[PDB]
């Protein structure tokens, strides 16, 4: 089936995917888009792919992280909207035309030189843009509705620009307390009604990531940015338990057993700093992924894999490239047999929510981190590619 | 002078690399050779560039983790030897005699398999060899004298492979307390001698690492394996104590800032949690770094990057691509000003060891869990290029 020099890959499960989107098409309002967000490496999964089958199954739009990962995707011949979420600078002006990548603007100065630039070229394309307002993250945006006028007045004067969204953000949707959600959407509401009352028009207004759509689907206003949903992972256990929408996860990672032997001569220590002596009846295996992968050093004598539906033991510290797990006395297991690190085998599972608790973080980090030196395959309708 | 959409970048310094080597080369005796350790993308660096840039100034032969680590500096031009760290699958014998990659390999079964395949498909390509004796690492390799006179025996019948070494491998030689590293030493060398009493002819012997080297250079033998300490780093702090070599660490990681504002209009809460809130004088400058780059979720709150030659800190939870740090009341900063996270910036400095220590890890794992996503410039003589 699959071969491989170093013996250790991960699957992502496409049919999952198809499902977290069905899910959330029937819980929003009908006239309400989605964009799909792809950013750092479709959060470790592999980006290319996933948002091909995205926009093949509900997704219209793409959102990304800066104007160098727009281009793998256009690369790879996706031609759908794509905006870019963090700041680009001046520099990339010309080539965000070229490419038809939609940036993120909310100065005045920065709107009138990126006109200059375009217009010093002729340039037959038109740069699109998206205005951020900033309600309650304090990261980027605008702040006061009256320079925000001054932004809208100054995008309009541009000739060679093109206003295709309003949005913002909300920084504590996935808690209980929803005090600080109905205040900024307060706020965002009557900045729009500020702009209304002069005649303006507005384009496509989005404000809900993955929490905001599942507890609150009448703020979907024209258009959400489902994110950490799509891969099947909820953004708190909050969010979890009020039971309204089913996600299924996509992602598992395995590998092969390289070594075994019994610890029969000695010494017998196991890994550096020597912290595990093992049995003289004690069997230990060797597998191929370390902290380089992003398997954290901090599962040291801590974590588990699963050998024939059991779990076991990292014996030892964790090392670049190789762990080592205790099979016990006379233990059962052949040099090629298959172990799962993250993910269900037989009757078991160690999910990636148990890991991210382990190590007081979230499930975000835990996947976004995984090596690009690991290879990736891809299961749709139940077989498999690249 | 370095331009980019999203503004943040590597500096690997390589005539830091080129004075490391200098230094190593004059501690152990001038008839040992230097085996260089770029495995894990050059531990973070870059494995193209640094591997090209030693073996010009000291080295004769590398060492990676992979065939497919290996293959990609042949395709870049190098014709040296390179050999692999961990355990190949048989399915790879054929690949590897092809890009003449060399093998470690300890089981007799394994070796009679490999010489198979190559005799069913003729092609003046023999595999060479080199055979891991584990003395008390408990990793890989062969345990008892007996088993390795099978294995040198099944291995000099072989008319397709070729024996070019033998090698073992340290756990504890970076602690003070010298007592395991010595007994290693006693086992190795009666192994090698219960070899000589039969008439078989020996190859290459190495044996050391880093700290092996600087500690015990009379183990040198034939060979070393120089690995951190090509990078400017060392082993534990013991190791530092002894002043007995003097090494530059080679690599600092910088950014520009996006946005800076006071937080006159309400509410004055930043990132997600609102875990932050300002003063109503307080500034807030926006910077283009994030956990799925390798910059961990744990310096929430916690962190420091240098500004205007002056530590200033991580204001609120980090996210997936973007941090704020907090000016203080008054303020004073540009968009566009050049930030520091690793490394130097007049006379202040944060060092990778000093991060490692505030997140209990080692060095080792701070550089190597580097993203590819981040760009890499090199210095030569002064002059920067890619
Ligand atoms: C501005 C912004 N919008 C949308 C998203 C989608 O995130 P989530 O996974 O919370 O749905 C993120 C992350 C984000 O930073
Ligand atoms: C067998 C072996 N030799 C040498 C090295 C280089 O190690 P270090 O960075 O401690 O010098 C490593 C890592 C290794 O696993
Ligand atoms: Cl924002
Ligand atoms: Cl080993």
């Amino acid at each position: 089936m699959i071969k491989l020099c170093r013996e250790v890959w991960i699957e992502v499960n496409l049919d999952a995917v198809k499902k977290n989107l069905r899910a959330i098409r029937r819980h929003i309002p009908h006239k309400s888009k989605i964009m799909a967000v792809v950013k750092a490496n479709g959060y470790g999964h592999g980006s290319i792919e996933v948002a091909r089958h995205a926009l093949e199954h509900g997704a219209s739009e793409l959102a990304v992280a800066s104007v160098e990962e727009g281009i793998v995707l256009r690369k790879a011949g996706i031609t759908a909207p794509i905006l870019v979420l963090g700041f680009t600078s001046l520099s990339c002006v010309k080539k965000s035309a070229a490419w038809n990548i939609t940036l993120s603007a909310f100065q005045v100065d920065w709107m009138k030189e990126a006109n200059e630039i375009l217009e010093k070229e002729a340039s037959a394309n038109r740069l699109a843009i998206h205005i951020n307002v900033d309600t309650g993250m304090g990261r980027l945006g605008v702040r006061t509705k009256e320079e925000l006028l001054e932004v809208v007045k100054a995008l309009k004067a541009s000739k060679f620009l093109r206003w295709t969204g309003i949005f913002t953000h909300f920084s504590t949707a996935d808690e209980p307390d929803t005090t600080l959600t109905k205040l900024q959407h307060e706020k965002f509401i009557s900045f729009l009604s500020f702009l209304k009352k002069q005649g303006i028009e507005l384009p496509t207004v989005h404000m809900c990531n993955t929490a905001a759509a599942i507890a609150f689907p009448e703020f979907s206003a024209d258009m959400i940015r489902l994110g950490i949903g799509l891969y099947g992972l909820y953004p708190s256990a909050y969010i979890k338990q009020l039971n309204l929408v089913k996600l299924e996860p996509a992602l598992s990672l395995k590998a092969r057993i390289a070594y075994v032997k019994t610890m029969r001569t000695e010494p017998r220590t196991v890994s550096y700093g020597a912290t595990y002596i093992a049995e003289p009846n004690e069997v230990i295996a060797t597998l191929p992924i370390g902290y380089a992968d992003g398997y954290s050093r901090a599962l040291s004598n801590r974590g588990f894999v699963l050998h024939r539906g059991k779990r076991v033991p990292v014996a030892g510290r964790v090392t670049m490239d190789m762990i080592m797990v205790s099979l016990g006395e006379n233990g059962e297991g052949k040099q090629g047999d298959e172990v799962v690190i993250y993910g269900k085998q037989k009757g078991a599972e160690i999910s990636v929510d148990e890991v991210a608790e382990m190590l007081n973080t979230i499930n975000y980090e835990v996947v976004s981190t995984l090596s690009r030196r690991i290879p990736r395959f891809y299961i749709r309708d139940g077989e498999i590619f690249k």
